[PDB]
């Protein structure tokens, strides 16, 4: 099964790098995304990574 949890690693760097867009209001979105990533299952990994790419605003 593949949902996109693989992005967890691809974005794992963003959380410490500088995101992709870096320079958007995504920071306000990551606020809730970060807490939603708590998803015990991996199905949440693909949902958190998406917000991780934009999290660049808060990461940077």
């Amino acid at each position: 099964l593949k949902v996109g949890f693989f992005k967890r690693n691809l974005k794992e760097k963003i959380e410490a790098g500088r995101g992709v867009p870096n320079g958007i209001p995504a920071e306000d979105s990551e606020q809730l995304a970060s807490g939603q990533e708590a998803g015990d299952p991996g199905c949440l990994k693909p949902l958190h990574e998406k917000d991780s790419e934009s999290g660049g605003g808060k990461d940077g």
